């Protein structure tokens, strides 16, 4: 049986991956990862179930692949390797190795200074093999190759000056630059490359056509592109500022009410992260924040939302949290009962912003334009329009700035996914 027959034949695709936030993570609300992700769409395509599994470390992870009855591919941001025990498929995301330091130390330009310095990468990765290749041409470069490791603890140990450098590809220095406050790219190293998937050795080619086939059709219709922006965009949607900022934040500011927001979420059946993201677009987890908007403390409540809630000060930070949270929970459960979840949530989102009025125009108007009022997605094209004449002169309530709900939400649902990546 080929390689394509015996997957099918048994219905189901293994695939071995790293355990990282960036390929494969495990949390109480189900499972993500821009590899998982784009694996479990194959594995759909191929009409079969996906089983996960997750390496020790790299040379574990290509030793897996060539032992007879492993699994049937590897997906893990891996780079290409003539080593045909190992074969690749073609490349679905363009990365630049890029040599990381720790800000407010001497910045080195080039790789003659990468000498003398206190460096660590994955034993068994590309930029291990990289610094081999600098050796040859400076015999006195030192570095450490490391297999009880993975990226995250590698940024961490440049964050706090554990060590001086590590050499990470640029894809997932933004997804980790919302952590750790210091890290900055000191310069790319080698230039740029696409990842591939791994298959095991040899001449058999009915699954790997069908791996490029899946990816090539990937690229058509702007999948790789999507789960770019979920898992990778964090520094180009929400700027450099925003993102080691936010990194700072979640260092400095959110320790003092993570306690409250898990309270508060405990008591109403909703994710604490999911509220701690509403907290960090509204005030920036900041319990004195005003507006000059009628709008004050952590969740950012108006007077008339803080009496109906029982809160006596909107700046005292477990009472704003306690407050805003009821108030998300209560205008999610108002919703038509026609809207399921997750999209309830998101639309539920959309409302804390705009209010429900607004939001109904929206609806009426996507069902107007043949679209479906109960899927965000469709309803999330019509919000912008709020703000036009030719729309919203068609509307009861009127204009509304639907284009900064939008942003309330897409926002918001980035800082939940940063909230349920963070790993200790
Ligand atoms: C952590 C190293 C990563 C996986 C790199 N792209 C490689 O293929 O080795």
């Amino acid at each position: 049986p080929t390689a394509l027959e015996r997957v099918q034949k048994e219905g189901v695709l293994r695939v071995i991956t790293r355990n990282s936030p960036a390929t494969y993570f495990q949390d109480r609300n189900g499972e993500t990862g821009f590899e998982y992700e784009l694996a479990k769409r194959f594995a759909e395509r191929l009409g079969v179930e996906l089983k996960i599994e997750t390496a020790d470390n790299l040379d574990d992870l290509y030793a897996q692949l060539s032992r007879e009855g492993g699994p049937a591919l590897a997906a893990a941001g891996l780079t290409p390797g003539d080593d045909a025990s190992v074969r690749y498929s073609h490349t679905y995301l363009d990365v630049t190795p890029q040599i990381i330091y720790r800000n407010g130390q001497q910045r080195p330009t080039r790789p003659e200074d990468l000498v003398g310095k206190r460096i660590m990468v994955l034993k068994g990765s590309s930029h291990a093999e990289q610094l081999a290749e600098l050796k040859k041409q400076y015999p006195e470069l030192k570095y450490e190759e490391s297999d009880a490791v993975e990226v995250v603890d590698l940024l961490r140990m440049v964050d706090v000056g554990d060590i001086d450098l590590t050499l990470v590809d640029s894809n997932e220095l933004a997804m980790n630059q919302v952590y750790f406050p210091n890290v900055r790219v000191a310069f790319d190293f080698g230039e740029a490359r696409g990842l591939a998937w791994a298959l095991p050795g040899g001449d058999d080619d009915s699954l790997m056509n069908e791996v490029n086939a899946f990816l090539d059709q990937a690229k058509k219709e702007g999948l790789l592109q999507r789960l770019k922006d979920r898992y990778y965009g964090h520094v180009d949607v929400l700027g450099y500022v925003g993102a080691y900022t936010f990194a700072q934040h979640l260092q400095q500011r959110l320790p003092r009410y993570e306690s409250h927001f898990k309270q508060s979420g405990k008591q109403l059946d909703t994710d604490w992260r999911l509220l701690a993201a509403i907290g960090y677009q509204e005030s920036l987890w900041q319990p004195g924040a005003t507006s000059k908007t009628g709008v004050r403390g952590l969740m950012m409540l108006t007077n008339r939302t803080a009496q109906a809630m029982g809160v006596s000060n909107r700046l005292d930070p477990k009472q704003s949290i306690q407050g805003g949270s009821k108030y998300f929970v209560q205008i999610r459960s108002e919703l038509p009962e026609s809207i399921k979840e997750p999209d309830r949530s998101w639309f539920a989102l959309a409302a804390y912003n705009i209010g429900g009025a607004h939001l109904e125009d929206a609806r009426k108007m996507a069902e107007k334009e043949g679209l479906n009022p109960n899927k965000w997605l469709d309803v999330k094209k019509m919000l912008p329009r709020l703000a036009q004449k030719q729309w919203y002169a068609k509307t009861r309530y009127g204009y509304a700035r639907g284009g900064e709900t939008v942003h309330f939400v897409q926002n918001v649902r980035r800082y939940y996914d940063i909230l349920t990546w963070v790993t200790q």
